[PDB]
């Protein structure tokens, strides 16, 4: 996908308003001056050049009079999801490194981020849990059949939730966000 | 790249101010809302998705008091870049098809597209010519080695001329569009 000294930067927006996003290297040099509106961006990426194959870049993020600094390490050749999310009366950034793989074809894979305050089970096979840890916890990915999954079983953790997935395509990585179950879709590059 | 059913387009706005843009399927269904500045988006991409393995895709743009809609048919596991440019007292666009070839380390891959009224030749070999017709003509795909070229060799046809084309980076492919010789530089997804 990225070229050496390259990256590819997915930003997704949690919170309830516009969001200002600026992404700095080491000399006060903007790679990404961005502007994401409110449940946004599921299908727009950016391409960032680095100074050298691993950076720690500085993220900086206006939300009204707010405007916070928030650094995430990246190596070059990867592709990366930004989620910027309300934490307290601020906002907050936590970055997720994407998977080169491929779904095989009749295929689509997923994986799931979840916000809640409780650990949660994805039960798309009893045989295989598939655990999304509490307070922004990231699962494993998984590999689906291609289709239509409007009630997944979701466990937590003597409590039974229904989770709406939506129309799964051949051959795409989606990423979904448990906010309240309830999910945000995505779509990794 | 793109999974099936599935493009990537990236939007050039050559226009001296903010354009509006939509992209729509066969049935007011909105792939792609995007607002973009003049003079970008140097890299930053969309993932749209098609309803078919080949589709016409309505564009539609907004540019001061004008909503133009212009058609242009792609194919899925493709790359797009569409350029929109002043055309008299309107705007149009023309959409480009991107190779899927990475250049072999050391180099760089570059093509142009020329927007005056001239014919030109890019001499960066004097024994392989590289032709820009007028009047938005796309050159073909040239290799290079990655470095600095500030001085190119450029004719039109019994004329000579130089052009700027800074640093070109390892592993990367990049669009000149020739404004004025002075041209403005994009990078291939
Ligand atoms: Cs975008
Ligand atoms: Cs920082
Ligand atoms: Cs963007
Ligand atoms: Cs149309």
């Amino acid at each position: 996908m990225a070229a050496s000294q390259e990256i590819f930067l997915q930003v997704l927006n949690l919170a309830d308003g516009d969001v200002k996003v600026t992404v700095l290297g080491s000399r006060n040099n903007s790679l990404l001056v961005e502007s994401v509106s409110s449940f946004q961006n599921t299908t727009h990426y950016s391409k960032l050049h680095l100074e050298a194959k691993s950076q720690d870049l500085h993220f900086h993020l206006k939300y009204n009079s707010l405007s916070v600094h928030n650094d995430h390490s990246v190596e070059e050749k990867n592709c990366y999801q930004l989620l910027i999310h309300q934490d307290g009366e601020s906002i907050s950034s936590m970055l997720v490194k994407d998977t080169g793989i491929k779904p095989a074809n009749g295929m689509a894979a997923i994986r799931f981020i979840n916000t809640l305050h409780k650990d949660l089970n994805i039960s798309l096979d009893t045989d295989a849990p598939l655990s999304v840890g509490k307070d922004y916890g990231v699962s494993a990915y998984r590999t689906v059949l291609r289709g239509k999954y409007p009630a997944v079983h979701c466990e937590t953790e003597d409590k039974v939730f229904s989770l709406d997935l939506g129309q799964l395509d051949f051959g795409t990585t989606y990423l979904f966000v448990i906010t309240n179950l309830q999910a945000w879709k995505a779509e990794d590059i």
